[PDB]
This record gives C-alpha cells, structure tokens and sequence, in this order.
C-alpha cells in the first residue's frame, strides 16, 4: 500500500503469539534521503493501558505485545509519528485503529442464582409461570458467541409427573405444560435449569429456579 496510511487493523482476542507480534510495518517516504525514527501514542501505548503496543523505532514495526481481551477493551486508537534523526516530525501523526475480535471466552451467567416465581394451580397448560435470564458477554451481533439457549434440565418433585413445565428456548419464559397443579399435594417445585450459548451449540451453565404454587382462592 501508500506510505504512511492504514486501514483498520483487525486483532482476534487471546492470541498465542508469539509477542511480540508484528500487526503492520509503518513507512514514511521521507526515508528515500532521510533516517526516520517512528513512535506510537495513545490508550494502549503512552496512556493507560500501558505498553500493550509499541513499535519498533528504526523498522517502523508496530507490535502487540500480549494477548488482548476484547471483554477489557474492544478497539484502541492509537497514532504513528515520524520524526527525522535531526528531530523534525516529518508527517501529520496518523490515526490507527486496532480493532479487538471475539472469541467465544466466556461462559452464561445467570442474573440471579435462584430464581423464584409462583403460578396459580388450576391455570390452563400454556400459562406463563415466571422467567429467567442468563448474559454472555461475547459477541452476539456477528457470531452466536453471546446467544444463549435456555433449557430445563430437570424439575424436583416428579409429581404428579416429570415434566409439569417447559421454558422458551430464546427468551427463558417458564410454561406449564401438563394438568394437576395441586398447593396442598406439591406446594413446590425446584426445576434445575441451563443456559447454552452457541445458541444451544456450545457451554452451559446451571441455576435453579423454584416455583410456588398457588391456591386457587
Ligand atoms: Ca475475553
Ligand atoms: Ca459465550
Ligand atoms: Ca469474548
Ligand atoms: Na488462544
Ligand atoms: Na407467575
Ligand atoms: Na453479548
Ligand atoms: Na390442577
């Protein structure tokens, strides 16, 4: 490409390495009949964080010098200098942007460990009992790294049966689905239930939610 412009550069979060490791070779075209020596500023390089960039005075590399964590910052910018060895800055500092992808790093996390909602007991199978929700802090515009599947991976006491409810796999709605609700012969149940991202594919995490039921007067 031209001298001393970059586009966009694009860095996947936890690299392996090894660092440091070269993202770009900046280049000034005063260098044809002048030493050049080039240096990076901005968050990330001479602010806060610190040092996690930095370039290579006399080549004009630009390195990374650790794995980076999207979830920590998800795109620096920064700005190239060009200075001549008898001190001129020699270009307009330019913009450089550092763009942190994701990786599917974290697991659900449920907004609450135990999650508690009541239904009436005589209500008709489809009736809506509570509902439960788990975050992803990955991405979920671009990838399924952050959309979480829910499920209910068992409900205490089996009585009258196994499954008395079920939950909408996207928005973590709690149904009935079976008939004999009764407070005085089950006046609780604990279901134990997971949510998966990868949209169903990938981890899960577990939490409980416990219902109350209800008497009908
Ligand atoms: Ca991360
Ligand atoms: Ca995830
Ligand atoms: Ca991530
Ligand atoms: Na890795
Ligand atoms: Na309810
Ligand atoms: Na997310
Ligand atoms: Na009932």
């Amino acid at each position: 490409g031209p001298d001393w412009v970059v586009a966009p550069i694009s860095v996947p979060e936890n690299g392996k390495g090894p660092f440091p490791q070269r993202l770009n070779q900046l280049k000034s075209n005063k260098d044809r009949d002048t030493k050049i020596f080039y240096s990076i500023t901005g968050p990330g390089a001479d602010s806060p964080p610190e040092g996690v960039f930095a370039v290579e005075k006399e080549t004009g590399w630009l390195l990374l010098n650790k794995p980076l964590d999207r979830e920590e910052i998800a795109k620096y910018e920064l700005f190239g200098h060009a200075v001549s060895e008898n001190g001129a800055s020699v270009e307009d500092p330019m913009n450089i942007s550092i763009i942190v992808t994701d990786q599917n790093d974290h697991k659900p996390k449920f907004t609450q460990d135990t999650f508690r909602g009541s239904v009436l007991e005589g209500v008709l199978p489809g009736t809506s009992v509570m509902q439960v929700t788990a975050t992803d802090e990955d991405d979920a515009i671009y990838t399924y790294n952050g959309v979480v599947a829910y499920s209910i991976h068992s409900q205490e006491p089996k009585d009258p049966h196994d499954l008395m409810f079920t939950i909408h796999r996207s928005t973590g709605t709690i149904s009935v689905i079976s008939s004999g609700l009764d407070r005085e012969k089950v006046p609780e149940y604990t279901l134990t239930i997971q949510a998966t991202d990868m949209d169903g594919d990938g981890s899960t995490t577990t939490a409980v939610a416990v219902v109350e039921i209800l008497d009908a007067n």
